[PDB]
């Protein structure tokens, strides 16, 4: 029976947040932080890895333009690697990909999705493998404004994706069953950079209709 609560930040498996600036760069955030846990998971270090890597280099995706994170495991998979943060540091504008083998710091070997709008198949993914990839509608002011307690808002649209994080947790505060989001904006914003949003609400905000991770 799965855990009623899970926090990956207790166990070491999440890096501090980021800020992706002023660039479409979600995507790949919200990739490399899935990548970061599994790599912890599975080797015992907790490493910065480079969402720049991403956004220059994953063709298929557009990226300060906006991107998949699926595009971008199965990147990771045909480049044989993804650098450290350190060997290809971040910019926050496209630049030509230039990618260096010596900095690799992770490798993928494919991704899994979770059953669409399921949030009972998410929170077992998020259980029995780590940090999940997840899409969301992130364009309400009250969700630009959030800072405690557990968020929901009836306006948001689950059918407008428009923003990637990850899923770093899961459980319950005062009564609200909830998700443990960690966004790309920076320490600044929300709860130090994280959101608190509402679980078991008919799959409020979109929560669990893109949801991945890769395979390490
Ligand atoms: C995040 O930083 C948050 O804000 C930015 C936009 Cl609004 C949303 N976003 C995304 O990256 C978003 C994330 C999903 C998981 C919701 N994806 C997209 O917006 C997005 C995906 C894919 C493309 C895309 N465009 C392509 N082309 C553009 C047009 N030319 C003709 C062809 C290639 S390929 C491709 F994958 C664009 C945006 C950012
Ligand atoms: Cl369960
Ligand atoms: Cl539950
Ligand atoms: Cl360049
Ligand atoms: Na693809």
């Amino acid at each position: 029976r799965a855990p009623d609560s899970v926090d990956y930040r207790k166990k070491g498996y999440v890096t501090p947040v980021k800020n992706q600036g002023q660039c479409g760069s979600c995507w790949a955030f919200s990739s490399v932080g899935a990548l970061e846990g599994q790599l912890k998971k599975k080797t015992g270090k907790l490493l910065n890895l480079s969402p720049q890597n991403l956004v220059d280099c994953v063709s298929e995706n557009d990226g300060c333009g906006g991107g998949y994170m699926t595009n971008a495991f199965q990147y990771v998979q045909k480049n044989r690697g993804i650098d450290s943060e350190d060997a290809y540091p971040y910019v926050g504008q496209e630049e030509s990909c230039m990618y260096n083998p010596t900095g690799k710091a992770a490798k993928c070997r494919g991704y899994r999705e979770i059953p669409e709008g399921n949030e009972k198949a998410l929170k077992r993914a998020v259980a029995r493998v780590g940090p999940v990839s997840v899409a969301i509608d992130a364009s309400l002011t009250s969700f630009q404004f959030y800072s405690k307690g557990v968020y929901y808002d009836e306006s948001c649209n689950s059918d407008n994706l428009n923003h990637a994080v990850l899923a770093v947790g899961y459980g319950i505060q005062k009564g609200n069953k909830h998700w443990i989001i960690k966004n790309s904006w920076g320490e600044n914003w929300g709860n130090k950079g994280y959101i608190l949003m509402a679980r078991n609400k008919n799959n409020a905000c979109g929560i669990a209709n893109l949801a991945s991770f890769p395979k390490m």
